[PDB]
C-alpha cells in the first residue's frame, strides 16, 4: 500500500505554511553547552548504566553503539520516524564526539536521544561506521505529538549549530548513508523519515525523502 501515515506528519501538512513562515520571524537559539560531559572512551564504560547532564548512559556488549537518553525527556511527543545523522571521517570519531559534546549534552538540546558508534566493535566498512556515526532521534515537543513553530526553529538551529562546531573544530565529512538526503549547505548532518523510508534504502527514496515535511522544515 501507500507509505505509512503518521498524525504528526498530517499536523505538518496541514500547517505548513504557517509553520515554516512563524520559524522565519524567531532569532538565533541560544545553547548553553555543558561542562564536564564524558568524553568518548569514557561513554564506552557506561555498562549498564552511568549519567551525565541528565542523560542516561549506557554501552554493554549487545550492540555496536553507546546510547544516551534524558531520564526526564523535554519532548512530550511519540517518535513519528524524523532522524538524523552525523558523518565524519571514520577515524576522526573522538574528536568527533569531544567537538558535539557540549551541545548533545546541553540543557538547551531539542535531542532528547542520540547514540554515537562504538567504533572498536563496529564492522569498518558499515555505513554507521564509515559515516552516520552519530544518530539523533527527533520527537515532537507537544503531547499531542505535534511539533510546535517554536521547537522545529530550535531543531534546525541546533542541526546549523552541530555543522558550525564541526567545521570550526577540524572535523572532516565523512561518508554520507545512501538512505539519507541533505541539502548542499549541510557537510555534515543527513535525513530520514523512518515511518517512510528505509535504511537500505538509497536514490529511489530520495525524493520521497526530499518532500517530507519535516525535512522541508529544516532545509528549505
Amino acid at each position: 500500500g501507500p507509505p505509512q501515515m503518521s498524525a504528526t506528519n498530517e499536523d505538518l501538512k496541514t500547517n505548513f505554511h504557517s509553520l515554516h513562515n512563524q520559524m522565519r520571524q524567531m532569532p538565533m537559539s541560544h545553547f548553553r553547552e555543558a561542562l564536564d560531559a564524558p568524553d568518548y572512551s569514557g561513554m564506552r564504560q557506561s555498562g549498564f548504566f552511568a549519567m551525565s547532564q541528565g542523560f542516561q548512559l549506557e554501552s554493554h556488549g549487545g550492540d555496536v553503539f553507546m546510547h544516551a537518553h534524558r531520564e526526564n525527556p523535554q519532548c512530550k511527543g511519540d517518535f513519528a520516524g524524523d532522524k538524523f545523522h552525523i558523518s565524519v571521517q571514520r577515524e576522526q570519531v573522538p574528536q568527533a564526539f569531544q567537538a558535539l559534546s557540549g551541545l548533545l549534552f546541553s540543557v538547551d538540546s531539542p535531542i532528547d536521544k542520540w547514540k554515537v558508534t562504538d567504533m572498536e566493535r563496529v564492522d569498518q566498512q558499515s555505513r554507521v561506521a564509515v559515516g552516520a556515526q552519530f544518530t539523533l532521534y527527533v520527537k515532537p515537543d507537544q503531547e499531542n505529538s505535534q511539533y510546535s513553530a517554536s521547537s522545529l526553529h530550535n531543531t534546525r538551529q541546533f542541526i546549523e549549530c552541530l555543522e558550525s562546531r564541526l567545521s570550526e573544530s577540524g572535523l572532516m565529512p565523512g561518508q554520507y548513508p545512501e538512505s539519507d538526503v541533505h541539502p548542499e549547505n549541510w557537510k555534515y548532518v543527513s535525513y530520514r523519515n523512518e515511518l517512510r523510508s528505509g535504511r537500505d534504502g538509497g536514490e529511489m527514496q530520495s525524493q520521497a525523502l526530499r518532500e517530507e515535511p519535516f525535512y522541508r522544515l529544516m532545509a528549505e
